[PDB]
C-alpha cells in the first residue's frame, strides 16, 4: 500500500477491525519507512479511540480530545478531517505528506470530501501514497455488507412523530436501540414520544455529538436518537438498529438559496454504516437491523459536493492547477474546476466566515464573493421578504451591534442556519456582532 502513487481503499466489512488492527500495522510499517504520515480522524471522539489503538508508537496528536505530551519526533500526525481541510485553506504550513490515511473515508461533509479531493490529486500527480478505509467507498449499491455477527434485517413501517399505537415492536423491545432519524427536530419529537413510555434517551447531532456520546458510556440507556453523524464510527454496545433510512439533502436552488430538502432517502453507503452500528460482536448473533425505507443515490446535486469545489478551488496545490474531486464521486456536482477561486483577501473573509462565523460553506462563499467584510452584518437585515427567518412562527428578531432591533432577513438564505433552536441561536449571535 505505502509505494508513491498508489491509493488503497481498505474496503473490510463494518467491525473488522480497519481501526483497531490494521491502522497500528500500517502507522508501524509507515514509520519504519520514515514516511511522514498523516491519519485523518472524523470527529474527536474516533481521534481519542485511535490514539488507545496506536498506544505506544510515536504520534503526534493534532487535536485537544488527546492529553498526551508529544517527544517532539513524531513523523505520523492525527488530526480530525476538518481539522486538515482547515490548515489547507489558511495560511499555515501543512507538511507534503508521503502517506495519507483517512479512517471512516465515506464521509459526506465538505471538509471530508475536499480532503479526500485533495489526497487522490497528490496521488494521481505521483507525488503521495494514499489509504481510505471505509467498509463503504463512493457509489457502493450494497446495503448489507458482511458482519462479525448474524443480523436480522427486516423491513417495517418506522414512526417519525409521536405515536400512540400500531408500534409496539418499538418499546416491547428489553434492549438498547440505535435509532437514526432524518433531523435533530425529527428526534427531538420521537425522544420526546419514548421519554414519555419510560424509556431512557440519549440524542446525538454533530453539535452536540463529543459531549452528548459519552453519556453512551456513563448513563444507563434505552435508545440512542441520532442523525447520520452516528454513521462516521459511532459505536454503541447496542443490540438493535431502527433506521428511519431518511436524510434531508441541502439542496441549492437557482444559485440563490439552500434548502434543506425531504426527509428522503439515504443512500446504500449511509444504510450499510447505520446498519453496522451492529452484528458488531461474534458472540452475540442475532441483533436486529429494522428498516422504514429504500435507499436512493441522494448525494446526486447534494450541496455537499459544490461546497467541497467551493473548498478545493480555494487550495493551493501548485501554481494555478487545482485539485480534483476524488473521482469516485466527482459526478455528484456540476461544477467547473476553479469557479470559486476568491483573490487573497476574499479568500480570507471565506475561511474567516467558515472558522469563526460557522456559517455554512456556501453561505460563507456568497458574502465574502460578494466583497463584504467579516465583521459586516448588513446582510443578515436587508434580504428580500420571503427571506425572513420565523422564530415560534413569528420573525426572528435581533438587536444589531448598533443597538437597533430587526427582523432577521438575510441577502442569501440558507435553511442550514436556522435547521433547529441550536442553529438559529447561533445564527443570531452572529447577525447581532456578537462573534
Ligand atoms: O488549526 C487549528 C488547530 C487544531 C489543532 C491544534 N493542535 C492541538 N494540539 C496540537 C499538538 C500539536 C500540533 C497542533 C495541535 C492546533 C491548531
Amino acid at each position: 500500500m505505502l509505494k508513491k502513487k498508489q491509493l488503497t481503499v481498505l474496503d473490510l466489512h463494518p467491525g473488522a477491525g480497519k481501526t483497531r488492527r490494521v491502522l497500528p500495522e500500517i502507522v508501524r510499517e509507515a514509520i519504519k519507512k520514515r514516511l511522514r504520515t498523516v491519519i485523518l480522524a472524523p470527529t474527536r471522539v474516533v481521534a481519542a479511540e485511535m490514539e488507545e489503538a496506536l498506544r505506544g508508537l510515536p504520534v503526534r496528536y493534532m487535536t485537544t480530545a488527546v492529553n498526551v505530551t508529544h517527544s517532539g519526533t513524531e513523523i505520523v500526525d492525527l488530526m480530525c478531517h476538518a481539522t486538515f481541510t482547515s490548515r489547507l485553506l489558511q495560511p499555515i504550513r501543512v507538511p507534503n505528506y508521503n502517506l495519507n490515511i483517512m479512517d471512516e473515508a465515506h464521509f459526506t461533509d465538505p471538509s471530508s470530501i475536499a480532503a479526500r479531493g485533495y489526497i487522490s490529486t497528490r496521488v494521481e500527480m505521483g507525488e503521495a501514497a494514499a489509504i481510505f478505509m471505509t467498509a463503504t467507498p463512493p457509489g457502493t449499491r450494497d446495503a448489507f455488507p458482511d458482519s462479525n455477527s448474524p443480523i436480522m434485517d427486516t423491513e417495517v413501517e418506522v414512526p417519525e412523530r409521536a405515536w400512540s399505537s400500531g408500534f409496539d415492536w418499538v418499546t416491547d423491545h428489553s434492549g438498547k436501540t440505535v435509532w437514526f432519524v432524518p433531523s435533530v427536530r425529527n428526534g427531538n419529537e420521537i425522544a420526546a414520544c419514548l421519554t414519555k413510555a419510560g424509556k431512557r434517551v440519549i440524542q446525538l447531532s454533530r453539535k452536540t455529538f463529543e459531549t452528548e456520546f459519552q453519556k453512551t458510556k456513563n448513563q444507563e440507556w434505552d435508545f440512542v436518537i441520532t442523525t447520520d453523524i452516528s454513521e462516521m464510527g459511532a459505536n454503541f454496545k447496542a443490540d438493535r438498529v431502527i433506521d428511519s433510512r431518511r436524510c434531508l439533502k441541502p439542496v441549492i436552488l437557482d444559485g440563490e438559496r439552500v434548502i434543506l430538502a425531504g426527509p428522503m432517502p439515504v443512500t446504500h453507503a449511509s444504510a450499510a454504516q447505520r446498519r453496522g452500528r451492529i452484528g458488531r460482536n461474534p458472540n452475540k448473533p442475532g441483533d436486529e437491523y429494522m428498516y422504514g425505507g429504500g435507499c436512493a443515490e441522494t448525494d446526486e446535486g447534494h450541496a455537499h459536493w459544490l461546497e467541497a469545489r467551493m473548498l478545493l478551488d480555494n487550495i493551493y496545490l501548485q501554481d494555478g492547477l487545482i485539485a480534483s474531486l476524488y473521482r469516485p464521486e466527482a459526478d455528484k456536482v456540476a461544477a467547473i474546476e476553479g469557479e470559486f477561486k476568491l483573490r487573497t483577501e476574499q479568500r480570507k473573509t471565506f475561511v474567516e466566515l467558515m472558522k469563526r462565523g460557522d456559517l455554512p460553506v456556501w453561505l460563507a462563499y456568497q458574502v465574502a464573493s460578494a466583497g463584504i467584510t467579516y465583521t459586516d452584518r448588513r446582510w443578515c437585515f436587508d434580504g428580500t421578504t420571503n427571506n425572513t427567518i420565523m422564530e415560534d412562527s413569528v420573525p426572528a428578531e435581533v438587536w444589531t451591534k448598533y443597538g437597533e432591533k430587526r427582523v432577521l432577513k438575510p441577502r442569501w438564505m440558507d435553511a442550514r442556519v436556522c435547521s433547529d433552536h441550536a442553529a438559529l441561536k447561533s445564527f443570531k449571535e452572529f447577525a447581532a456582532g456578537k462573534r
